[PDB]
């Protein structure tokens, strides 16, 4: 439900959350699901994807 | 190990992967862990976070 930040994190893009160690965070359940870093075997490109958009082969 | 894309996804930032339905994708295990959308109860801000940076309260 509620989590606690173990480390400072500085946002690298417009969509990540910056937070300091000690902060209390709540996960937003949503349609996209967890995001994973993925490599496309089809295109060779790489980056984060919304996990609910994919399924095991 | 290997996943298949169920839908087209267009990248919304510089770090997400665009992919078409049908593509074969491989997950990159890494230090950050899964990314989740989180709301900070401390600051009120909201955005994605690397899950390995936090722990249950």
């Amino acid at each position: 439900m509620t989590f606690v930040a173990l480390y400072d994190y500085e946002a690298r893009t417009e969509t990540d959350l910056s937070f300091k160690k000690g902060e209390r965070l709540q996960i937003v359940n949503n349609t996209e699901g967890d995001w994973w870093l993925a490599h496309s075997l089809t295109t060779g490109r790489t980056g984060y994807i919304p996990s609910n958009y994919v399924a095991p082969s």
